[PDB]
């Protein structure tokens, strides 16, 4: 068992850490009264949205190749063509929103009631509400769905989950891969996801008031301070 102290990483944001090995029954947290409470989940959702995508087949695999429309939108990064996999990676929102309008109303609401996905309201539209809007998730949330996403125990095909799974690995060393996906907007920073070091997972989120590569940086110092990353050597 790790003794986790985190409060040197928060001293300038107001923030919460949650962290579980999977074996553990119970989560270990930093700031609860954070932890519990709901909060747009922004490129967070990618991760839900692509297991719905894949599953309903409004995108056939990770490297499903959607075209630039021409438009040219704020982030130089957008303005090409991108596939699930990389659309996750460079967290290229006009992608998922493609795919959420071919998911659809219907599907999206059963499916985000289906793994207990926050308060999981989708009113604030099809291609929206992940963003700033209606859809609300905790952190303790966000480590329970996770926490299932990496055992496999959500109703996606299994064949689903693992193609998102790799599709969120974020770094790979010599002894543990990470898994994540960040967050930003309205001053809600996400870092979610999960690192598996040699025979254990945590899977973990930090939520801030700031931003999601604060979160991530967070994220990276506290698994570093415990030896689950390794130093940048």
């Amino acid at each position: 068992a790790i003794a986790w102290s985190v409060d040197e990483f928060f001293k300038n944001r107001e923030g919460t850490f949650v962290i579980q090995e999977v074996k553990e029954k119970s989560p270990w947290v930093y700031n609860k009264k954070r932890a519990k409470e709901r909060f747009a989940p922004q490129s967070t959702f990618k991760v839900a949205n692509a297991l719905i995508g894949l599953q309903t087949g409004a995108v056939r695999d990770e490297y499903d190749i959607k075209y630039w429309d021409g438009v040219k939108r704020e982030i130089d990064n957008w303005n090409r063509d991108h596939t699930l996999g990389s659309g996750m990676r460079d967290s290229v929102v006009w992608y998922y929103q493609a795919m959420a309008r071919d998911i659809g109303e219907e599907r999206m609401n059963h499916w985000v009631k289906a793994i207990h996905y926050g308060n999981k309201d989708i009113s604030g539209g099809i291609d929206q509400f992940w963003l700033s809007s209606t859809l609300r998730i905790s952190p303790i949330e966000q480590v329970r769905f996770l926490k299932q996403l990496y055992e496999e125990t959500l109703p996606f095909d299994l064949k689903n989950m693992r193609t998102v799974k790799r599709m969120m690995v974020q770094e790979e060393e010599k002894h543990a891969t990470l898994y994540g996906k960040t967050g930003s907007g309205s001053d809600i920073g996400w870092y979610v996801g999960f690192i598996k070091h040699e025979h254990k997972t945590y899977i973990l989120a930090t939520n801030i008031k700031g931003t999601g590569i604060e979160a991530k940086d967070i994220t990276y110092r506290i698994l570093k301070k415990y030896h689950l990353m390794e130093a940048s050597v």
